[PDB]
């Protein structure tokens, strides 16, 4: 049963965003974010209209948040700090004791019911002030980064000591590749995205070591970054297809990977060459992907303490191109679809591959030289229900193949957060998309937070340490 046992020292634990659960959207001095201004002025881009104005009311049922924590057994909760319920301006001329208050309120609130806080301090909710100046493509946004991480070390440091600057840079990045997308809805693609990324690369890294400089030898915690990455599974076993499947994973994790977490730094090679040809063949004087200098690949490496991962679901990826001109997916020279077997969720993009998860996870092992990596997200989407079967066999499987992966294959994983604690806000698909392994009644003032069969196996294995014998091959 070893294969079956967590790691001693291994943390489990449930994870939430602040816009996702928040609600309060104005309340106490809270400044406008990138997702108030979308769902207030584009609710035709939302499932139902929805907003985040009230969501799970985390901001005054943070206590029920921790009680279910509680119950669940969690070691860890990994929550997002809100940018403009901290610094409504965005920049750090105005502090908000509101806001200060609210994550001292529960960083206490979940270290006297003994669960350790994990911050996320950027989760996608971008002041408006600082996307009025032109958001992640502006490189000004670094140092503004950098400050604002600065008030969170200086504020909370001394009680948390599990940091993430960043959640899913290739996600949000693709709010400037789009028109009707996630926030801000710019429609950039092939241009304003990757600058966007080399943006948050620089924040990422002013960040760090930042926290090297004013904080680390007094507070003792650590800093990484969470990237969202797909297996790409090669559509039939050739070199040609293999090769497409390296691009993939180049073009999405190594995009952020390769100048954080290897020795030599800079952009995966494949990446900047291929982005070079098609900018050329195109006519651009310039590639549209931005530099770094030999100085910023030097000061970008080595800026993490562990890796996260967020991790759903795979591809198939074959040999060729497509997409648009120009586009991130066009330059990265993979064809993807999903096979039609593998089981579905309520997510279009969501197919139950767990499998791809053990393969991964040895992808990062072997190119990143074996980092440390927390899970900060794993999930499933149904419409509803609280006999949530599909739930817990994609939880069963994928953590089933997570244990093979440490103890089989020897990658180094430290922990690992369910996606989500509760129903929450799914962004562009408002409420439809159900990914708790709690439920809430948003129908209802109260938002009522019930466990799923879910939270029950979850609470199971949390308790025992091990996958239970009824789940098991
Ligand atoms: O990766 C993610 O997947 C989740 C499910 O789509 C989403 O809600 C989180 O905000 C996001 O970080
Ligand atoms: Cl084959
Ligand atoms: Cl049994
Ligand atoms: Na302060």
């Amino acid at each position: 049963d070893t294969v079956y046992t967590f790691p001693d020292e291994f943390k489990l634990g449930a994870a939430t965003a602040s816009y996702q659960i928040e609600g309060a959207w104005d309340e106490n001095g809270k400044g406008p974010n990138i997702w108030d201004t979308l769902t207030h002025e584009h609710p035709d881009y939302v499932v139902d209209g929805a907003t985040g104005d009230i969501a799970d009311d985390s901001y005054h049922l943070y206590k029920e948040d921790v009680k279910i924590l509680k119950e669940l057994g969690a070691q860890v909760y990994r929550f997002s700090i809100s940018w403009a319920r901290v610094l409504p301006e965005g920049h750090d001329n105005i502090v908000n004791q509101d806001g200060i208050d609210y994550y001292n309120n529960l960083i206490n609130e979940l270290l006297a019911n003994g669960i350790e806080p994990m911050v996320t301090m950027y989760h996608w909710d971008l002041p408006q002030a600082l996307q009025d100046l032109g958001g992640w493509p502006n490189l000004v946004l670094a140092k503004y980064s950098e400050n604002y991480a600065r008030v969170l070390f200086k504020n909370f440091g001394d009680r948390v000591k599990l940091w993430l600057t960043f959640n899913e840079p290739l996600t949000f990045m693709d709010g400037y590749a789009s028109e009707i997308g996630m926030a801000p809805s710019i429609n950039t693609p092939g241009i304003g995205d990757y600058l966007a990324a080399h943006t948050v690369i620089h924040a990422h890294a002013r960040i760090y070591h930042l926290y090297d400089q004013e904080f680390r030898a007094e507070q003792g915690g650590k800093v990484g970054i969470s990237l969202n990455i797909n297996w790409c599974e090669p559509a039939t076993n050739s070199a040609e297809d293999r090769a497409s499947c390296e691009n993939y994973q180049q073009f999405n994790l190594g995009l952020y990977a390769h100048p954080i977490f290897t020795e030599e730094g800079d952009y995966p090679a494949v990446l900047k060459d291929r982005v070079s040809r098609n900018s050329a063949d195109e006519g651009y004087t310039d590639s549209r992907l931005p530099q770094f200098t030999a100085e910023e690949v030097e000061y970008i490496r080595g800026t993490h303490d562990f890796l996260g991962i967020n991790f759903y679901t795979a591809l198939l990826g074959k040999s060729g191109v497509e997409g648009y001109e120009p586009s991130r997916y066009r330059d990265s020279g993979v064809i993807l679809t999903q096979d039609a077997a593998w089981p579905i969720s309520a997510s279009s993009w969501l197919k139950v591959v767990p499998w791809g998860f053990r393969k991964e996870l040895n992808w990062i092992k072997n190119e990143y030289n074996n980092p440390p990596v927390f899970i900060t997200e794993n999930g499933f989407s149904d419409y509803g229900g609280l006999n949530d079967t599909g739930r817990v066999h994609y939880y069963t499987e994928h953590l089933k193949e997570m244990l093979k992966a440490i103890h089989e294959d020897g990658v180094n994983v430290i922990g690992y957060t369910a996606w989500s604690l509760m129903d929450n806000f799914e962004w562009l698909r408002g409420y439809s998309e159900k990914f708790g392994i709690y439920a809430v009644d948003f129908e209802d003032p109260a938002r009522p937070r019930i466990p799923k069969e879910s939270a029950k196996v979850l609470a199971e294995i949390m308790n025992t340490r091990k996958i239970p014998e009824r789940f098991r091959d």
